[PDB]
């Protein structure tokens, strides 16, 4: 079992029994990957408990697994712990289950729908500005994540469901309260450490109704969507929620609820985390913040409201987003379960091996980015933009299994950026941690919440 990579002549760190190389994650897995690539070259192997994982860095080899051989050999991700009814969520579904969900849902995020989401989010822009404006009157430091989370919460419920929930006016509110508790994939937590290591356990927890998602959070989330469904049943916009009732003429009751959670989570978690990273970056590189404010002000003269089209006009904003995602790619790795023995670009890979693309590492590889640790948007300009491999920069993954809400995360993040910047400026203070330190566990977050001060323009 543990001799796989030795017998295939692939480098790697030497693994202990039972544990695999799991202990090397103590320094966080993004750093572990760094060390590895650096130590072992272009390809290397390790063991997550008894699980072989092959890291891969060749840009072609990557396009092969992500784009060409996806449907036939690398279709799935790693199965991960007790999930229960959430076993049908799109991000977790496999093979045949997945293809349908992927096409049943993909039509949620087309131009027409995206354009149609603008004016609803336009309402939640103001409430954000107006909210932050009060902190600019109180004049004491701000938890970006808090207030961006609220914004995030507001926009996902209202678009994917058509049901306003007024989160921003609620410093206290059950929706966010529960959605943040939904999954902390933390190794300090013996639980995740132990399932991840000893997976022979997972089927047992599945019979005992235990789940990685607290029974609590999921109870409140099932009931909410249970209800949001029957709200619509009362009235007489084809959206996420709609599209799925329309399928109820093959997507079942619980199936319908499970997509919502994924969406809700994605919508809430990702969006707010990234926006906090960017505002940190802007406020620690003031030149860029002014540059961005000028661009915005030039495209949206005298605080004029952002629209679908103006947003895509904003080239620097895009450079700013892209560079922050380079530095902080919130999925730190991409992964695909190899389901049949196969040979990709001069390499055999046996059935069952998890193939793994260390995004965080590839993003910081001093072999593809001059001064890779530094925040430099100009690397994303038209001028320098073509010199950038689409299989090295993978913040939304790639191929058929790539991020389904990319275009919606982006439009939405920018919408919020614009509206903030065209009213406020942001500055470091005494509790603002410099430079930033990622936390060690599953999620890519800062170990201390993002706090900045806000001046009113
Ligand atoms: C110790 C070793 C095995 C580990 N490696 C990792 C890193 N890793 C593979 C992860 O991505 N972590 C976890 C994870 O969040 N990914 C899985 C888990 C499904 C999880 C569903 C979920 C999550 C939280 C709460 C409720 C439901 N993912 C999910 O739906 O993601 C929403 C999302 C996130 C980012 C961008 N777009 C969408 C799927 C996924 C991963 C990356 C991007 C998109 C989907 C699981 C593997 C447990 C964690 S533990
Ligand atoms: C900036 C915010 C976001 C980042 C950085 C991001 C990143 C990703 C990445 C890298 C993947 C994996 C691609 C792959 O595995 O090849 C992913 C998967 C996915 N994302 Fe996004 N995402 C973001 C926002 C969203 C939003 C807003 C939604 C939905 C509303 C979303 C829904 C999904 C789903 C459902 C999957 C699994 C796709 C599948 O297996 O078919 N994520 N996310």
């Amino acid at each position: 079992s543990h001799g796989l990579f030795k017998k295939l002549g692939i480098p790697g760190p030497t693994p202990l029994p039972f544990l695999g190389n799991i202990l090397s994650y103590h320094k966080g897995f993004c750093m572990f990957d760094m060390e590895c690539h650096k130590k072992y070259g272009k390809v290397w192997g390790f063991y997550d408990g008894q699980q072989p994982v092959l890291a891969i860095t060749d840009p072609d080899m990557i396009k092969t697994v992500l784009v060409k051989e996806c449907y036939s050999v690398f279709t799935n991700r790693r199965p991960f712990g007790p999930v229960g009814f959430m076993k049908s969520a799109i991000s977790i579904a496999e093979d045949e289950e997945w293809k349908r969900l992927r096409s049943l849902l993909s039509p949620t995020f087309t131009s027409g729908k995206l354009k149609e989401m603008v004016p609803i989010i336009a309402q939640y822009g103001d409430v954000l500005v107006r909210n932050l404006r009060r902190e600019a009157e109180t004049g004491k430091p701000v938890t970006l994540k808090d207030v961006f989370g609220a914004y995030s919460m507001d926009v996902i419920t209202s678009t994917s469901f058509g049901v306003n929930i007024d989160s921003l006016n609620n410093p206290q509110d059950p929706f966010v309260e529960n959605t943040k508790k939904l999954l902390r994939f933390d190794f300090l937590d013996p639980f995740f450490l132990s399932i991840t290591v000893f997976p022979f356990l997972i089927p047992i927890l599945e019979v005992l109704n235990i789940c990685v998602f607290p029974r609590e959070v999921t109870n409140f989330l099932r009931k909410s969507v249970k209800r949001m469904k029957e709200s619509r049943l009362e009235d007489t916009r084809v959206d996420f929620l709609q599209l799925m009732i329309d399928s109820q003429n093959a997507l079942s009751d619980l199936e319908l609820v499970a997509q919502s959670i994924i969406f809700i989570f994605a919508g809430y978690e990702t969006t707010s985390s990234v926006l906090s990273f960017i505002m940190y970056e802007l406020a620690t590189h003031p030149d860029v913040q002014q540059k961005l404010q000028e661009e915005i002000d030039a495209v949206l003269p005298n605080k004029a409201p952002p629209t679908y089209d103006t947003v895509l006009q904003m080239e620097y904003l895009d450079m700013v987003v892209n560079e922050t995602l380079r530095l902080f790619p919130i999925a730190m790795r991409l992964e695909r379960v190899c389901k049949k023995d196969v040979e990709i670009n001069g390499m055999f890979i046996p059935k069952g091996v998890v193939v793994m693309i260390p995004s965080y590492a590839l993003h910081r590889d001093p072999k593809y980015w001059t001064e890779p640790e530094k925040f430099l948007p100009e690397r994303f300009s038209k001028k320098n933009k073509d010199n950038i491999d689409p299989y090295i920069y993978t913040p939304f993954g790639s191929g058929p299994r790539n991020c389904i809400g990319m275009r919606f995360a982006l439009m939405n993040m920018k919408l919020a950026l614009i509206r903030v910047l065209q009213n406020f400026s942001f500055k470091p203070c005494k509790e603002t941690q410099i430079p930033l330190k990622l936390s060690l566990g599953g999620l890519l977050q800062p170990e201390k919440p993002v706090v900045l001060k806000v001046e009113s323009r």
